[PDB]
């Protein structure tokens, strides 16, 4: 599923990342429109031999099962392909642990690179929130 904008944003909000652990909604939002386009289907494979998943494209190697990856642990207790489900719940808990891990946001590397800094609050306008 390709989310539109406001519609991930009511999803995102709805199930309880807007703030969360300090970070607005216009923060996840901007992550999502950079890591997958709003794409749940969203897969790239990374040079270790993990791939990352969804809509916040979580990695193999320590969040979901792939069946595939080197040194996996599977700490959000999920199937890979959760991830990828037109329904955002699996994702969510399982950004939820990530940007609970220490680093915050700086998990998602474009989220640093850009989204960190700018004008995030752009990411919800107009949406009916
Ligand atoms: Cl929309
Ligand atoms: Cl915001
Ligand atoms: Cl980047």
């Amino acid at each position: 599923k390709v989310f539109g904008r406001c519609e991930l944003a009511a999803a995102m909000k709805r199930h309880g990342l807007d703030n969360y652990r300090g970070y607005s909604l216009g923060n996840w939002v901007c992550a999502a429109k950079f890591e997958s386009n709003f794409n749940t289907q969203a897969t790239n494979r990374n040079t270790d031999g993990s791939t990352d998943y969804g809509i916040l494209q979580i990695n193999s190697r320590w969040w979901c099962n792939d069946g595939r990856t080197p040194g996996s642990r599977n700490l959000c207790n999920i199937p890979c392909s959760a991830l990828l489900s037109s329904d955002i719940t699996a994702s969510v808990n399982c950004a939820k642990k990530i940007v609970s891990d220490g680093n915050g946001m700086n998990a998602w590397v474009a989220w640093r690179n850009r989204c960190k800094g700018t004008d995030v609050q752009a990411w919800i306008r107009g949406c009916r929130l």
